[PDB]
C-alpha cells in the first residue's frame, strides 16, 4: 500500500543526522527558536501536548551551547563565618585539582564537577522538589563543618547548561519564584531547606546558576503557572507553541521514516525495520493524528511502538522487524 | 542637575547610528527577535502600549531584508479571459521595460525600480480594497486589467507589512490576510466580477496590538503568528540607572535628526526629558519607554525654541512644552 517517497528495503539504509536538532522530527519554528535562543542564551517556555518531544528539544538546546568555558563550582570554609561558606568557580577540571592540591596538605568540597565535557550540561529537574531544585544543607564525635554539608540544586548543576523542568505550572508558587530570582541574578545562595533543622542556619554565598531554563508544559500550563514566571519568559525569552500534527504528504512521510531509523539507533538493541514495518509506523501515525489526511507528532508513543514492535522481532530472532511485529506491537496496549 | 553618563554641551555633540534597529531605544528582545525575523523572513506580533514605537521596529525590519531581489508586478490582459487578467512579475526596473517596449500594453501594477531598502507598507486602518486589492467600476469603456489596483498585501511583496491595530480590522480581513500569508499569493477582485489570477504578496507581516486588545484578533491568526513566527511583549519601562540616562540622550538626539527643523538641544533641556520620563514611568526609578509622547515633547520644545530664534533648545523650552498640550 504506502507510498513513503523514499526507497529501501529496511532502515540501515536510512542516514540519520548526528546532533540532536537535526534529529527533531516536524517541528521546524521550534528548531529555529531553539537556535536562536542557543545563540543568544535565552530561556524558553515549550508548550505542547504529552508525548511531542519536549525533553528532546531541551537535550538539543544544551548541545548548541558552548563548551569553551565550563566551570566547577567549589565551595570553602569560611573562618571568620562558619555559616556562610565561600564559593569559588574555576575552569572545568581546575577543580579535582584544587581539591588534590588541599588534600595533599580542611579541604574545599567540589559541588559541581564538569571536568571532560564535550556538551554543556542538561539537568532535568522535572519534579523536583526545594531542596532538589534550590539546594539544600545536611543535616550533620567533632560534627561536620558547614562547607562539606552543602548539596548544589538543580539550578546550579545547570550552571553554563540547561535547565530543563517539564510540567512547570506543578511547582509550587515559591518554587517558581526562587527560579525566577535564580533567572535574574545568575546566582542563587544555598541554604537549608527544611526550616527547623541544623540547616537552615547555614547560608552559602551566592552559587553561580547562569542556565538557560527550557520550561515545559501542556497547553493549560500558560493558564496556570505563575504569573510572573510567564512574563520572565514573554519578556526575555521564547514562547514556542508546538505542533501536534503535521499534515499527511510524502515530505512529511519521509521524515518518518527517518523518525523510526533514529529510534531504532537511540535504542541501540532491536533491529532495523523493513520498508513495510515503516509503512505500519506511518499507518499508525495517521491514526494517532486524531485528524484525516495528518500525521501525528505524538512521537513519544509512536516510539514506544517502534521500541515494543522492535522487542518483538528479537524475541522471534529476527534479523529485521516486519510488519507482524508492528501490528503485534500495537494490539499489546 | 541630574547625572545623564555622558559630557557633552549640545545634542550636536551626540553620534547617531546609522540603521534604524541600532537606533530603537530599550526594547534588546524586541530588537534580538526582529533580527532574527527578518534573518528566516517570519512574521512578528508586536504587543505593547500605545506610543512605544512599534512601527518604527516595522521599518528597522524592512531595512534589515534583502533588497537584491525585488521584484515589479505587472497585469496582463487575457485573451481567452477578459475577466482574468494575467499577472506577471519580473525583475525590479524591467517592469518599466517592458511597458516601454509595448509601447494592449500591460500596466505596471507594483513599481520597485530604484529601491533602497525593501518596502515598507503600512496597513494600519485600511479598507478591504485597499487591503486586499480592488478593481474600478458613446462609450468603448475600459479594458479589465487595466483597472486592477494593488492591495497594500502586493505593494509589501518581498517586504514588510505593517498593521497596527490588527484586532480592530473585521475578521474576514484578517482571514484573507492569513490566506495571503499561507499561499504567498492573493488574486485581486472587485471588493464591491473580475478577478485576476493569484497575485504574488510574499510579506513579512509585522502586526501591532495592545496587551489589553489583542486577544480580540482572529484566533487562526494568531495561530499562525505563535506557531510560525514571534510574538513579542514589548517593555514599558526601563530602570532608571545611568546607562538607562545615557540612552535617553540618544533619543533627544535621534528625535531631533529626525524632525530636521528643530534645533538641537542643551545639556540641561536633556536634564529635562529626562525628568519628564521619570514622571511618565508610572514606578519610581524607573524612566518611561512610551516614547512617543516623550518624543512629542522633544519636538513641541523644539518647536518653542524657534519661535523665540534660539540656536538651541533649553530647559524653559521643555518645561513650556510639557505645560502647554
Amino acid at each position: 500500500s504506502l507510498e513513503l517517497g523514499i526507497e529501501f528495503t529496511t532502515t540501515e539504509e536510512i542516514e540519520v543526522p548526528e546532533k540532536l536538532i537535526d534529529q527533531v522530527i516536524g517541528q521546524e519554528h521550534a528548531v529555529e527558536v531553539i537556535k536562536t535562543a542557543a545563540n543568544q542564551k535565552r530561556h524558553v517556555l515549550l508548550i505542547g501536548e504529552p508525548g511531542t518531544g519536549k525533553s528532546m528539544l531541551g537535550q538539543a538546546m544544551a548541545e548548541l551551547l558552548p563548551t569553551e568555558t565550563l566551570e566547577d563550582i567549589l565551595v570553602f570554609p569560611n573562618p571568620e563565618d562558619e555559616n556562610m561558606p565561600r564559593i569559588k568557580t574555576v575552569p572545568a577540571c581546575q577543580g579535582r585539582r584544587i581539591v588534590e592540591k588541599y588534600r595533599e596538605k580542611l579541604v574545599p568540597k567540589l559541588l559541581v564537577d564538569n571536568c571532560g565535557r564535550t556538551k554543556a550540561p542538561f539537568i532535568d529537574a522535572t519534579g523536583a522538589h526545594a531542596g532538589a531544585l534550590l539546594g539544600d544543607v545536611r543535616h550533620d564525635g567533632l560534627g561536620t563543618p558547614a562547607h562539606e554539608r552543602v548539596e548544589p540544586g538543580m539550578i546550579h548543576r545547570a550552571h553554563k547548561g540547561v535547565l530543563f523542568i517539564d510540567e512547570i505550572a506543578t511547582l509550587s508558587l515559591k518554587m517558581q519564584q526562587s527560579l525566577l530570582t535564580a533567572m535574574q541574578e545568575k546566582k542563587f545562595p544555598i541554604t537549608g531547606q527544611s526550616e527547623m533543622s541544623s540547616g537552615a542556619m547555614v547560608r552559602t554565598e551566592p552559587v553561580p546558576c547562569d542556565f538557560v531554563l527550557v520550561a515545559a508544559g501542556n497547553l493549560d500550563t500558560v493558564d496556570k503557572m505563575h504569573p510572573a514566571l510567564r512574563s520572565r519568559i514573554r519578556g526575555y525569552g521564547y514562547e514556542v507553541y508546538m505542533r501536534t500534527t503535521m499534515p499527511d504528504t510524502i515530505e512529511n512521510r519521509r521524515k518518518l521514516v527517518q523518525f523510526v531509523a533514529q529510534e531504532v539507533k537511540r535504542d541501540g538493541k532491536i533491529p532495523h525495520f523493513t520498508k513495510e514495518a515503516v509503512e505500519e509506523i506511518v499507518r499508525e501515525a495517521q491514526k494517532r493524528a486524531g485528524r484525516k489526511g495528518h500525521l501525528t507528532l505524538r512521537l513519544r508513543d509512536l516510539g514506544g511502538i517502534v521500541r515494543a514492535a522492535g522487542d518483538i522481532a528479537v524475541k522471534k530472532g529476527k534479523k529485521y522487524v516486519e510488519r507482524e511485529d508492528v501490528i503485534e506491537a500495537v494490539k499489546m496496549a
